[PDB]
RNA sequence: GGGCAGAUUGAGCCUGGGAGCUCUCUGCCC
């Protein structure tokens, strides 16, 4: 902990199909 | 598609200072 240079995770994201 | 939670003892980026961003996997919810 006590650090930076990251964000909250995701479920899924966009794609071509 | 999106949110919330878990993997940075998963990958990448910019920056002096992220309540930061891109990218992937899993669970729950819409």
């Amino acid at each position: 902990g006590i650090s930076y240079g990251r964000k909250k995770r995701r479920q899924r994201r966009r794609a071509h199909q």
